[PDB]
């Protein structure tokens, strides 16, 4: 049994073509878990995970702040206490339109990576 | 994409010998999920999920309050922002030793039910 403070995990700041202003923490990863993985994402004010898709699902829980969710033909801003399920191959992305950091847990099957 | 307020999902109170002072909400259940499910548990002050084991893992994230984790040979109390991975067949239980409600997300592979 691993019991850990999520904040104590070293984050990877993520800077790509599609991602900026985002830190990722892998809480429970591929070496720990037989089936799925748990990450914690922090998005800085104005941070972006642009639209993309992949052949595996996301189960997400919004932990802090107002999270803007990008969809194929629209967006929806939700907040802390919402859960989100993205089906395999469904176009999605995220953005922080607020002036404070937003946090969300994101879980994916091990096929998806980590 | 499902986007919903967790608190809007119908809670199942449980009042039995081994599991009491608990409310369970299935956020992403077996009709929605190809691989694993997402539940939210609220534990009232003094509530209890007694020690047990089963042949599937738990991945857990503590959302609010101070949660006491019962282990084979001990106990460890963690706070919101902590995560817990319980290995398959590992003895585990939970208790709320505080005077306020505790909330945690709990996910298991679909093999484990709901
Ligand atoms: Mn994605
Ligand atoms: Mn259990």
């Amino acid at each position: 049994m691993i019991l850990k403070r999520a904040y104590d995990v070293t984050p990877q700041k993520i800077s790509t073509d599609k991602v900026r202003g985002v830190r990722k923490r892998v809480l429970i990863g591929l070496k720990d878990a037989p089936n799925f993985v748990m990450r914690l994402f922090t998005v800085e004010p104005g941070g972006l995970i642009d639209r993309h898709s992949h052949p595996w699902e996301h189960e997400i829980f919004v932990l802090k702040g107002k999270l803007t969710v990008l969809k194929e033909q629209g967006e929806e801003t939700v907040e802390e206490g919402f859960y989100i399920f993205v089906e395999p191959n469904e176009i999605h992305g995220f953005r922080n339109d607020t002036d404070s950091e937003v946090e969300f847990l994101c879980l994916i099957p091990k096929e998806g990576g980590e």
